[PDB]
């Protein structure tokens, strides 16, 4: 960490963390400010493959002596880390708008979600229970334990640079691995930070290394190719589908369950008798927050046939009044910039392919400039990456309709009655979050159960999970695992089944076992005379 | 088992189960069939306290083997005994209509949570488990295991003869215990087949011991007694509150946890947006299934304002059609005789005490007689002890609204909107069951958390709870404990905490802790430059 | 379904099951007794992809109602198969001693593990168990529910016929979800009866589908291939790790978690304090029941230097007093033929890959024939493949103590003491199971923490694992997944989170949430004055 004034803060120049140790290696990159092109957050290298194979081999050198300190133990650093994220929220929700262009409500829910994720396995190091299981035979007992894993690639985005992090390091470690982790070139310093923070904490040196880089032909794609040394014994991943499937390939032929949040086309159900005023609310919501860059953000809002013009009507009125600009000068704005550069450019795509496949725009003019101005934007739209809110009517079985477009962009679509609603929601390559306002029970009923989906809401956003439930998807939106809560614990651990024997003897399971016969039926219809 | 021919079936003599033998000793009672007076079911003896204390003491002799027997054997046992109840079902079904009166569709329905109870326990045989858990010290391990108590004593009404006692017996033998069973003078014989079966499943001797008797101030009392000379390490009950109440006492300074299933005044809703036809028909069930003998029947329908002459008006209606008569050659009837002479007379009383404090009867002129006919009656009404379906309007705080009275008698309620339908159906001793009927999700949520009560239908009747639910009330219905599923498995065993040293030194919790100190705090503010 | 007499038995001829209709389709392969291949046991097709593909819509067709049908229900179909199977076990044993080799007492075990299956998920049935949840929010209720996948893709080997399925079919039709079953051309008979049987108990036509078939070049390997297409939503493999990652590949760019149990390598450890009979007796049994032929199967036995001469001289010992033989003429045997010429080959290979590396064969002469005749063979060994007990001294490193070798050989290795034989154990590419002899806690302590293995057991063999712990490995021996018990359910479902909310307003977790401040500190130190 050494400095240079930059006019949001100072610019920071760090390198990689491999086995406790700072490196400074490989070609300079630098990290923008997402609402101000002038300001410089970070400059950091790019680790080489043959650095991630260094920091795969401290990982694996630091995983004997980590796995041998009781989880009890293991949980009390993850409660130092309790206590130093609360200290840390206030700088680090800053250092979150700046870095990433996140508003400050959203980037302390943010590190929030960070502190949460880390009082629940604080307290799971008493906890991680295997089973005692009574065996058939005599003089003998069954037992099963879990056991971690080895050391654990990981790979983040950066729309959440505290929050999902955390729900792969933190579970890792408590439950006695090591980790090899490759951040965002999105958010490096918050990367780097929360690396620093977990030492403070106390985390051996070598349990946790950072190597930063870029995903396609950088850091990220040799990182990925090393499952094929055999130096991961796990590995997560949260981006794109299609990343993840190739992940999920090369994973799998090295026999490795990856952890994949990969995305998702989220549809919100707002039925003819839904409170119209809260429904407009969720919509809005599950629209905007974080300017349409969640993997959980509204992909299409399916609204039944009586009530489809009033609540069009109420939702462009809703939109309109959407504040959007830099959120370090003006935070009461809903969402600021892009992220990166390769959202807005899918983002800009997704206006040509709606024109030419026949959706009908209904609100937004792509880029926020001086020369394509917003009504409501509030700072230089020439500093960085903005786009107009923007809103479309579309048919199902469209490119708008099935694929995922991060940004600030939303598709109303008619459908009429419960059956098409949930029909019309099935219809897309993804099952992660999902929504349907009602107050009819039988329809949030059917809904829950013929959604294809990890996650629903009944009367609330697609956005928002709670830290505590199991979060993931089923179709192209994932594989299987779930991250937070119990439900995370499959993801970093392995059972061990344990019989001891004390007969003194060798007695076979479903062939010495001594199971008791019956007696002679007595003959009760004749004996009670029926 | 030795015979006599009576008119409906064979009238039986059989004496005690105890380690095995049958004894026939003590005074004589019978058992007379409540549909016809006429007809004697059963012969059987009234054990002594002596022979209740040799029969705790046999239970105690048996403990040893069967508890060493390995858990998946027992359940063996009990998945023989699914099929010899699947055998036998249409037999017990037949047998518990001449004996206690019950339809053979509700006999058959007895008969088959008995099965659910033995399918579900026989299966339990390969898990009852305990937990590994990582111990805050190097070179230890924690474990917990699930222990039998001993002897349980087990007291069971006859409104659910071959059911309830299943609930008890069955998981009680599967973890290990052996049992006291003193059954209901109302059910001598379906009791003495029922531990026929267990014993034609490969029971052995001595785990199952039958006392028969009466209850108070008889071999109920006597076996109760027996816990303060410590033949007990846990007593299970059915019946009244008040003894329930006693039983709690004697258990309580014995230090057991009593199983206590003690009765109700289950609330049943009606919301002014229910389904009036689904809720007058969910209404009758809960009032007259059984001929309103459950503890889980109705004891209060709460009728919305707006709705409230209308629901009474279509309620009489359906309450008018109810086929009352002889079971055995009526099966059609929905209702028949009183299972014994003292529900009989509680229920004659209730019409005194009701006329006394004002409440107004609509429908109902007590017992049916040749004198005192009822319309829509089948069979010989003086053969038994038959009672007119009986229906009131009642204000709260009165004793036909707080008192549990057994028998078909049911109370309209007038209540206006949700707050005052929670209070109204909270204003009772009682907590077991409860009901609302309505469509609005918000008004089932709010009953759902403001009632108390173990458990609430929404949209269903007060009676019919699913076997593999726990089952059990709060306030003046039980202690705590719960019966069925996973949940009854903290009545029959205890937690044995173990942990195994192997770190060869006296190593102390709480203070040799490793616990790891934080390393010093970078000033984060002040490096970022905020 | 048609018969035609062979010797011991009938010749069956019989098609696919797909649909419920039988199909008779494709070139026809037949199965020979391994035992005596003059005798035919059945004559079947090989199923097409296109007939495959057919197969998998039919299951999907049939999901919609299975799935739909209440667990309990499922259940229930699942008791009726456990009285069926428990029918059929004599035939059924019988049938497996003809088709597949195996001696009675094993087969009558294989049956028993399905019927052991059968009776756990039943019950099961009423469990599946997901979570309610406390919100951090007010008025909102969260939940988990498990879901069934859709359609499962299965593949089992031949040398577990009934059992290994059972563990897949199962539980994969309990959970609601539907089956293509390719079975081994191992065990087609066993394989079509056991798919009668399912359809005694009441399994709806269409919920299991059986393509028979080969593996690489044929129906395995279209079925494999399928998960491209999206007709399956799981698969599941029983096989050799080769094939193994080569599903994990294809299943993995699909978004799929296969259950993959993969083969082992399996260390058995005998200590200087080891109880010298006890454990010639297990590492005798582990070597060579099922003629070596499990996964589970001894690979080599590491004996502590202070023990190896007198461990030896009695192993060999045992090893010398084997009977080899036709298990349908001579019960009385150990074990029989090789399942198939396949494994066959590869064992005879070993000879030659040993002695070109420099082990010591201390016994064994290849394969049993008339001209090199074993002297305790019972038939003739020139009717079928048989091998000769096969025992090696090895260095480790070397491919004789490395690679799995189906068949009757095992390896001794001395090793000197805990710390080497813990180091040796994991020089391996497998973790499938494991087991160490010895009477020292600490000793049967480090070993239980420092192998790395799926199963492990103290003073019992390598095989036997009982039917209700998880079973699987880790390393090339499996990929995280287990089988059995509650453990499986994981396989078979994925989870569901639904939020319910009733505030009738938008509140967001992490950023609404009420959480209370801490109120202004007292000065103990000085008010207590120390």
């Amino acid at each position: 960490h050494r400095k240079a004034a930059g006019k949001y803060g100072n610019t920071l120049e760090f390198g990689h963390l491999v086995g406790g140790e700072e490196v400074l290696e490989g070609p300079l990159l630098e990290r923008r400010n997402p609402s101000d092109r002038e300001d410089v957050v970070a400059r950091f290298p790019e680790a080489d493959k043959d650095l991630v194979r260094k920091a795969a081999l401290k990982a694996r050198e630091a995983f004997a002596e980590w796995s041998r300190t009781p989880a009890p133990i293991r949980g009390q650093v993850l409660f130092n880390l309790v206590k130093i994220l609360e200290r840390e929220k206030p700088t680090l929700t800053r250092l979150m708008v700046r870095e990433v262009g996140k508003t400050p409500k959203e980037a302390a829910g943010d590190v929030q979600e960070a502190i949460d994720t880390a009082l629940f396995f604080a307290s799971e190091g008493r906890r991680l229970y295997g089973q005692t299981v009574p065996s058939e035979m005599r003089d003998k007992e069954l037992f099963t334990f879990r056991r971690p894993l080895g050391v654990v690639g990981i790979i983040t985005a950066g729309n959440f640079p505290i929050a999902v992090p955390s729900w792969k390091l933190i579970p890792a470690v408590l439950t006695g691995n090591t980790v090899v982790w490759k951040p965002s070139e999105d958010a490096p310093t918050l990367s780097f930070v929360f690396a620093k923070l977990f030492e403070e904490a106390g985390l051996p040196p070598g349990v946790l290394n950072v190597v930063f880089g870029g995903g396609k032909g950088s850091t990220g794609q040799w990182m990925v190719e090393l499952m094929d040394e055999g130096l991961f014994q796990k590995f997560a991943f949260t981006g794109s589908t299609q990343v993840g499937r190739w992940i999920g390939e090369v994973a799998g032929r090295n026999l490795i369950r990856p952890t994949l949040e990969l995305g998702g086309k989220n549809p919100l159900v707002v039925m003819r008798d839904a409170d119209l005023d809260l429904a407009v609310e969720g919509a809005w919501w599950s629209a905007f927050a974080t300017g349409g860059q969640r993997c959980t953000s509204a992909g299409n809002i399916l609204v039944d046939a009586p009530i489809y013009e009033e609540f069009k009507r109420r939702f462009l009125e809703r939109v309109e009044a959407t504040l959007v600009g830099n959120p370090l000068l003006h935070p009461e704005v809903t969402y600021g910039p892009f992220i990166n550069e390769r959202f807005f450019a899918r983002w800009q795509e997704h206006y040509r392919v709606g024109e030419a496949e026949g959706a009908r725009l209904l609100f937004g003019r792509g880029r926020i400039t001086r020369e394509n101005p917003y009504p409501r934007f509030l700072g230089d739209p020439e500093a960085g990456l903005y786009g107009w809110p923007t809103v479309w009517e579309v048919r199902p079985g469209t490119r708008l309709f099935t694929e995922e477009v991060f940004g600030p962009t939303i598709n109303l679509v008619k459908v009429d009655g419960i059956e098409e609603a949930i029909a019309v929601a099935n219809s897309t390559p993804y099952g992660l979050s999902s929504a349907i306002y009602t107050n009819h029970r039988h329809w949030a009923y059917l809904f829950k159960v013929g959604i294809r989906a990890g996650m629903t809401s009944i009367n609330n956003a697609t956005v928002g999970a709670e830290a505590h439930l199991p979060f993931g998807g089923v179709k192209a939106s994932g594989n299987g695992g779930r991250e937070s809560g119990i439900w995370v614990l499959e993801e970093y651990t392995y059972w061990h089944a344990v019989n001891e024997e004390y007969s003194g003897r060798l007695q076979l399971a479903q062939m010495d076992t001594g199971y008791v016969s019956p007696k002679a039926p007595t003959p009760w219809g004749e004996v009670l005379g029926l």
